[PDB]
């Protein structure tokens, strides 16, 4: 492990900060871990997570996805950018779960957890598919404060691979509902200096990303399918000490790098 962890101590320390990462090839079942069990704040990557959890819910209630949500100012709140634009006509379920993972729609995740039962309800969705570390405990935008030695609003790196691999290459979700995720996990445009570049062009990649905006702290989770062979499952996380340390893209992209070239 001395020889799979020595680039990523690296990394960390021209970054500044912590990285943390876990990679699954699910085929052969090789891992590449580092930091793996570590908490780290999710900031907006919960969102991809909501939205299978509303997914998942459309398969004990026919015609959730359609049920339109129609929505006054208050619910509006920082980067929000489809669903200010809908004010005056309402979003159904759907049109939300896709404004918030494409475009990490603030008023769209919060609008989505009020229908779960709040940040509680997402909880309970995940450990619904045996995750334990995942917690949700505040809304948009106060979950992003990222307070070193906090708990709220974190998960693992490991967790959350874990889960990305149930929720979308395992039984969790009907085909339906899982080509959706899917679908609004590969279309998503908000990562393309993350993962994605760490990735041959040739491959399809599904991801989400999460920025809170101080702390350094800022992320991707990702499937990678590279042609004619089983896909990978990964997730980057990072944090750094100080309140206004930058995040880094590129560190991202690099640690991403390290791990899906050490699988096998
Ligand atoms: C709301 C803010 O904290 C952040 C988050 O939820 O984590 C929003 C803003 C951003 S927009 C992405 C900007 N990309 C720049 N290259 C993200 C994200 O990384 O997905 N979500």
């Amino acid at each position: 492990t001395n020889l799979v962890a020595e680039p990523f101590a690296k990394l960390e320390q021209d970054f500044g900060g912590s990285i943390g990462v876990y990679a699954m090839d699910t085929g052969s079942g090789a891992t590449v871990s580092y930091r793996a069990e570590e908490r780290f704040p999710l900031c907006g990557s919960f969102k991809g997570f909501l939205a299978a959890a509303v997914l998942a819910r459309s398969q004990q209630q026919a015609g959730l996805l359609d049920t339109p949500i129609r929505y006054g100012k208050n619910a509006l709140v920082p980067w929000s950018p489809i669903s200010e634009k809908y004010l005056t006509t309402g979003m159904t379920v759907a049109e939300l779960s896709a404004a918030a993972v494409q475009y990490s729609d603030n008023a769209a995740a919060n609008l989505l957890l009020k229908e779960l039962g709040g940040p509680a309800g997402l909880t309970a969705f995940m450990r619904s598919i045996g995750d334990t570390t995942f917690r949700l405990d505040r809304w948009e935008l106060e979950l992003n404060s990222a307070i070193p030695g906090d708990a709220r609003d974190t998960s693992s790196p490991r967790a959350v691979t874990e889960s990305l691999q149930k929720l979308t290459l395992g039984s969790a979700l009907a085909a339906p509902q899982r080509q959706q995720f899917v679908d609004w996990l590969k279309g998503n445009p908000t990562g393309n200096h993350r993962i994605r570049a760490a990735v041959p062009a040739d491959w399809a990649v599904g991801d989400k990303t999460g920025t809170c905006g101080v702390y350094g702290t800022a992320n991707d989770y990702a499937v990678v399918w590279p042609t004619g062979r089983a896909p990978i499952v990964l997730a980057v996380y990072t944090r750094a000490p100080n309140k206004d340390d930058k995040h880094s893209e590129a560190v991202i992209a690099a640690a991403a790098r390290l791990a899906l070239e050490g699988l096998g």
